[PDB]
């Protein structure tokens, strides 16, 4: 359990809600990043439908970038809330056995968090600060945290 005040609920949810707005744009420009960093990423995503694809016109990239959002919002709240991210256990269990079925490793949640923090301090700068970048990533790390530990586990 952490202490996450409701200001800080508010940095993450009130920011989100702005960068809403423009999802689609934004979600590409976060793989984008992540597809620079470490480009062997690209080969999670460089197969559709059992056949060749290239990675950057993988349908899956704008919700999947979507949801890291979403599920980074949601975990704010349940923090500001509860003190801890709750996932619902059978959605979790699948969450971390589809990453780690991807091969998906402490590095990429690294390089994913860097990549959401700059498209975050670059979608909204003049919301940007120390505290609204302790909040989202207080958000993250909790998210990943529970994803790990399904990960790990079987
Ligand atoms: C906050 C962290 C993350 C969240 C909330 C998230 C969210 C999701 C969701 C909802 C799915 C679909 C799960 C399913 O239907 O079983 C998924 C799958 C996937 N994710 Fe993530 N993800 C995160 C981090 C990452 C990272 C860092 C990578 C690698 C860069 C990654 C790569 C993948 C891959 C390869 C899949 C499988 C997609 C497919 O089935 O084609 N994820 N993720």
């Amino acid at each position: 359990k952490i202490v996450f005040t409701e200001e800080q609920e508010a940095l993450v949810v009130k920011s989100w809600s702005v960068m809403k707005k423009n999802s689609a744009e934004l979600g590409l420009k976060l793989f984008i990043k992540i597809f620079e960093i470490a480009p062997t990423t690209k080969k999670m995503f460089s197969f559709l439908r059992d056949s060749p694809i290239p990675a950057e016109q993988n349908p899956k990239l704008k919700p999947h970038a979507m949801s890291v959002f979403v599920m980074c919002c949601e975990s704010a709240v349940q923090l500001r809330k509860t003190g801890k991210v709750t996932v619902r256990e059978t959605t979790l269990k699948r969450l971390g056995a589809s990453h780690s079925k991807y091969g998906v490793v402490d590095e990429h949640f690294e390089v994913a968090k860097y990549a959401l923090l700059e498209t975050i301090k670059e979608a909204v700068p003049e919301m940007w600060s120390p505290e609204m970048k302790v909040a989202w990533g207080q958000a993250y790390d909790h998210l990943v945290a529970a994803i790990k530990a399904e990960m790990n586990l079987s």
